[PDB]
């Protein structure tokens, strides 16, 4: 068989964001819980031009001027780079993937291409070569047509002015919806697409896309087209694994207009919240485990319901991204690459600057040793310390969330005051961000201190005298 | 660390009271279950002109006419001496502090400021030197300015006319609302304030306020401000911590305009009760634990639901005070300073005049020296008896508060019919908190005599004949 990601993803048209930014989001998970991430900025010199993958061994000639962007490659390649997400110099965004759904009938017509593409690939193949949001979902398409792929992805592209989301059907098909700028996604492993308008600007396809449905019966509705109803799937198992995390994050956006059944297959795609949304909702959000509900599985609730969903916030995040065009700053600070390693519940995303040539040390060098100095495996280390017993530890974890957030803001602040006239930018704001990682260190190290110090007053191992 | 307060206000409008009195209230609880309290009136001479704190060493050079004012200092000073409330020589009001909450987003523009002011400095530094709760509104905008603080914090101020409500945002910034004569505010650990006109003549905040929220993107809504909204927080600690406090309040006094969920986010700042407020009734509120509900840790819920949400009366309550401006009484006794101590399951706040030059020995002595003699001592001594079986003494505790109180208001009633034409007023009202210390002793120390005698017939360690 061939290694599968997992991920829950969330989008943010740039009149939705509370600062007029776009927002694309993304938990890259994995099968196994640890799989070592690095953060590192691929410069044109290192860009491959003849590339062939690991899993595939598909052959893509690429375009020989490629952009610098950053990435999150694996530490370990046994399976290819898996460079899940980055920003480029156009400071055009890419997020690649949300493994999604497909189903019978599509895959009867148009199977998987056993040498094709996949989301060990993606964002390396077209990254580095768009300059808009709209042309990453064109020459993403194109590479689908030629080349094939054998998954089912969702993919977020994002520019300063439109973000962008792309699902794949089948071996060659795909179709694509520009969220509107007042409007929010959550997106789980379920093909999301629903309402369909071939004749609006707003969406893009294969152009055998309506043929494709008319001509071979695979429209199950009277009227129109949902394209999720046609391509994707509604079962029981999207009703416990992908629903509920959909269900979740619109209760928290929307509250007034999300019903109460996490189960519920035709929640809308495009939603409309009740307020303008913060880097810190999206990270809540993508950290969640149906907190105050039953089921939460860290809750109260019974065994079977507290483990009936998969949670959002996941001991099997191996990455956690929100790439952030922001508006109204100079061009060369737009780009905001947020990044955080290992369970969501126990890290803090930290805005690093994108236009830069390098990255940190403790966010770069993660191997397969295991190393307590280097950001991916302390982080990991918290989460699981606190899995262990979160009401014990989860007050630490909100004060050291806000105590982080308010010093990266600080030092984000102080950096975008002073951009004028700086004459090495990529030097000036890797400095910033070198500033940035020391800080979200010495914060990680403080909080997995505090934890053990006073979870070892609480060991079962005890025996102490009262006096 | 910072060691920090903890507790639960409440504030009525001079139309709200039952009497036409303004009160303001809080507990003043803190991190460990006891910390010895004392009640002590600050003559000018004993005031400071050169402050400094102890925890943030803040210096602070005061004006050299302070006002006498009364005060609840710490028995043990090794973080200070923090007064928490009291009444000075011009009937005014002030209690400090209720802990409240921030966000990133602003700290990251104005952040906490190491050696600024706290908890433990705010009365000292600003009662003495106002003769109305709007000036102390204003010295206190102004000392944060100038000093700047290290604490979120809200601060109630009233006279006879007015009450307001400060609150802290980041380390220099403040808003401040004039609470409507016929409402009545509860307040937990959470900012409170909402919509917020800044036009109105009952608001006050920094100069920069609206400015600093319109150019920086602090505004998370679509229309108007909403101070908390923009400043403060709405998080999953604050469903379980904040808000069931303030709702469990709202319920009491408007049950009819208060919704059935505890963990609501929303919950308005300003209420309209459905009657008029008394004494008795806030310090039932400032006692409570969710009576009635499955929330009380003292009634049938499960382990969970008993211990989901912080109660009101806890075992950390340190003092409890009631501020109360009384009108249409000679301005010589207006001012009364209801405290009680320990745990508020267990005591009677008792209405000290604050016309005085010196304390009550029971109220005053505290030290940490063990001492039942001493009320702080006997108080909590009593709740945590009474905590190892609430059921058991629940009747005795409930047949004290009223015998107590009424025993207090025939002494206020016989000392108020007979102040005209005292010679000396202050012996006089000392004399009256005498008598007023003394039953309150005597009605505490019969209560745990009661509880002890049959108490120890239902102890574990027992084995009768039944004859
Ligand atoms: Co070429
Ligand atoms: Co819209």
């Amino acid at each position: 068989k061939r290694i599968k990601g997992s991920a829950t993803s969330i989008l943010v048209g740039k009149k939705a964001s509370i600062d007029g930014s776009t927002l694309i989001s993304r938990n890259d998970d994995g099968h196994e819980a640890l799989d070592p991430q690095r953060f590192v900025v691929v410069n044109p010199e290192d860009q491959p031009r003849d590339y062939t993958s690991v899993i595939s061994k598909v052959n893509v000639k690429l375009p020989d001027d490629p952009q610098r962007y950053t990435s999150i490659p694996n530490s370990i390649l046994t399976n290819g780079i898996w460079p899940a997400a980055g920003i480029n110099s156009s400071n055009v965004a890419m997020s690649a993937t949300e493994t999604i759904t497909t189903n019978s009938r599509v895959q009867g017509l148009d199977p998987f291409v056993e040498n094709g593409l996949g989301e060990e690939d993606l964002v390396t193949v077209v990254l580095p070569y768009v300059k808009s949001a709209r042309e990453g979902v064109k020459r993403l398409g194109s590479l689908l047509e030629e080349y094939g792929t054998y998954e089912p992805n969702g993919i977020s592209f994002a520019d300063n002015e439109e973000v962008w989301w792309l699902e794949t059907i089948g071996g060659h098909h795909w179709a694509a919806v520009r969220i509107p700028d007042d409007a929010y996604v959550v997106a789980p492993n379920r093909m999301n697409i629903d309402q369909f308008d071939f004749d609006s600007d707003d969406t893009l396809c294969s152009s055998d896309l309506k043929d494709l449905i008319d001509n071979n019966n695979l429209n199950p509705d009277f009227e129109n087209y949902n394209l999720r109803h046609i391509f994707g799937s509604a079962s029981i198992k999207d009703t416990v694994y992908n629903n509920p995390r959909t269900w979740y994050g619109q209760k928290f956006f929307s509250p007034d207009d999300t019903a109460d059944d996490p189960m519920e297959q035709d929640l809308p795609f495009i939603c409309h919240a009740n307020r303008k949304i913060s880097v810190e909702d999206v990270k809540f959000v993508l950290s969640s485990h149906f907190e105050n509900t039953k089921y939460d599985v860290y809750g109260s609730g019974s065994q079977s319901d507290k483990t009936l969903f998969r949670p959002i916030g996941i001991n099997r995040n191996h990455n956690v991204h929100i790439l952030q065009i922001r508006n109204n700053v100079p061009t060369e600070i737009a780009g905001i690459h947020w990044l955080a390693y290992g369970a969501n519940t126990f890290n803090t995303v930290v805005p690093f600057y994108a236009n830069v040539n390098d990255t940190p040390v403790q966010y770069k060098n993660a191997t397969g040793k295991f190393d307590l100095n280097n950001m991916y495996w302390l982080s990991c280390t918290t989460a699981l310390l606190g899995d262990t017993d979160y009401d014990f530890y989860v007050d630490m974890r909100n004060d050291y969330e806000l105590d982080a957030m308010s010093a990266y803001r600080k030092i984000q602040n102080d950096t975008d005051a002073d951009i004028s006239g700086q004459k090495d930018i990529e030097k000036y704001l890797e400095n910033a961000n070198k500033k940035l990682a020391d800080v979200a260190f010495e914060k990680q190290n403080k909080l997995l201190g505090d934890m053990v110090t006073t979870g070892s007053n609480n060991m079962k191992l005890r025996y102490n005298l009262n006096d």
